[PDB]
DNA sequence: ATACGACAGTTACTGTCGTAT
DNA sequence: ATACGACAGTAACTGTCGTAT
């Protein structure tokens, strides 16, 4: 028996998708007529395309098994075109990995409708999502290399250390062990994870980490830390000392303020004098001295002093550097 | 990667409806379109149910029946990317967009198998979990489901919609346009023609009431196509279209490489070390404020617009934080 | 028993180029 | 326009053989 590389991996899942017992490496050569060691190989392959799929162990053999897993309701074009404009944007952005699984989630979810389904709501989702787009921020475009990506996952879902190469960060060029802790996609894409001994979670930026490796050491993390929590403490991506701030806005734009994202955390409050009061802490002081930027004569600085500073110092060197003196 | 292409061109073709080129086979899976061919004549042995039909001067090829169910199932990897994206609109402020997306997820999860939903169930949980995306600070967009719902009634039925707008030059004056769709963004806003031969202006979501979709056939023009709108502004604001160009210091030049300016991008490495950016686009605040990230790194050399943008804004804030 | 590598040695995929019905 | 070889040159696949559970 046989058939070339590239379907003998939909023949073997064919395999253990119809067997109720499963099957054992010997029997997977045997209906693939490849001989032990690249079936191992072919099993490799499908569960990793696969990972419904189990392995049952009645000593001393092992046999696997894909199980049924499926059971469809025609989702609305709308529905639909909500996960197309979703995977749309992504890759507009960069985000290959986050938009290659969505893809794959709409191709097998529209596979699984009917003769009629599928090309009744066609025409209506693509209707739709011609007449919807997603602005695309400008700047920084997220590595996403389902390589390291994957290898970050396969870490934290083993609860098992992370190993690679980073170019940055006051000694660049090295191998570094660390516990992965997640992903957080943000300008670029970071590692959260720590270093050492009684470490606190770093950014490991994604454009420069090679040479990943999922040792066989377990590196739990700590029981208290929150993935979200972390990214929460700072009003951007850096994580300096987490500040007080106090905004200001005129009542000229008061009615933005009052529908407007400053913070995870914000607390805005209304001024008998029309103008509105913004409160929240988090870290980031730069990277807010940049939006507040774009509020220009409508926000005063009340707290942090550092926030002042940096502000100003941010204005002047611009400013130099463009001629606004 | 690579052994699942073939896999993964299969699912391509199930879901379909109508098939593929067999060169857009080819740019979906960065193949070359010869390698695509072997692709399609081993698909068709694995999916012997694959049609081939004519579209001269071309073929379509799709697999009508749906995968085996076992190419069907979708992965916890999948699942939680729905749910992260989800979450993330949550998050955003976008709760009419994120609730179609739950919607989904949930009728995803329904169509398990009873005892294959709960052993994903927690995969999934876990990995949404270990994966958050940074919500960038702005206005909370405006997603009213009635406001929405009208909107896209209207493109639907290829009507006109009315609305009455408070903004612009004469605000409560009731407007009747032609709608083009939806630029989701900062706030959202509605992108219309208004009457004869108009030009396409946006309508902020949020400054819009009394929606009625009226019976007048309101065909829009079919070389209009929403992107190349949205792509005409750096960010949301149609002002003229300037050529912009900009050296970036060679201090900051890694970033310039691996950056986005605009979609009519190019940027080079100049010979001193600078990186040149050019890319066409108006929008010139939204430009200026972008270009305040990058500190003294960056200079303008064109247009004298963006110059006089970014000293105007630039002198603005200096003056409101005490700078000189 | 399976998990899994290191590693000669065959071959398969990739793409370019024609010749077809 | 494809459906297809053919054919060098590139790249993995394969099977044998270790060593570890």
């Amino acid at each position: 028996m046989r058939h070339e590389k590239a379907t003998r991996l939909l023949d073997l899942a064919r395999m253990l998708a119809g067997s109720a017992e499963g099957l054992t490496l010997d029997e997977m050569a045997a209906a693939l007529g490849v001989g032990r060691r690249t079936a191992e190989r072919m099993r490799d392959a499908v569960w990793a395309a696969f990972p419904q799929m189990e392995a049952i162990d009645d000593p001393p053999t092992k046999r696997f098994r894909i199980p049924s897993g499926l059971d469809f309701q025609t989702p609305t074009a709308e529905e639909l075109a909500a996960l197309r404009v979703a995977a749309d944007s992504l890759r507009a952005s960069g985000a290959d990995a986050r938009a290659s699984s969505l893809y794959a989630l709409e191709a097998k979810l529209l596979s699984a409708l009917r003769g009629s389904a599928r090309r009744r709501v066609a025409p209506d989702v693509e209707a739709l999502v011609q007449a919807e787009t997603i602005a695309v921020h400008a700047g920084p475009r997220p590595y996403e290399d389902q390589a390291v990506l994957g290898a970050i996952r396969a870490a934290i879902k083993g609860l098992q250390a992370l190993s690679f190469r980073y170019e940055g960060g006051s000694t660049p060029g090295r191998t570094r062990e660390v516990t992965p802790l997640g992903v957080l996609f943000g300008r670029s894409n970071y590692l959260v994870a720590l270093e050492g001994k009684g470490g606190k979670p770093r950014s490991w930026r994604l454009d420069r980490m090679s040479d990943l490796k999922v040792l066989d050491k377990p590196a739990p993390p700590p029981q208290d830390f929150s993935l979200q929590a972390f990214a929460d403490e700072s009003f951007g991506i850096y994580h300096d000392e987490i500040q007080d701030v106090v905004l200001r806005i005129h009542k000229s734009r008061a009615e933005d303020a009052l529908r407007w994202r400053f913070h995870a955390t914000q607390q805005v409050t209304p001024e008998a004098d029309g103008s509105v009061l913004v409160t929240f802490r988090a870290g980031g002081m730069r990277e807010l001295s940049w939006h507040l930027f774009t509020w220009g004569d409508a926000v005063e600085i009340v707290a942090p002093q550092v926030l002042k500073d940096m502000m100003v110092q941010e204005l002047r060197e611009a400013g130099r550097a463009h001629g606004a003196w």
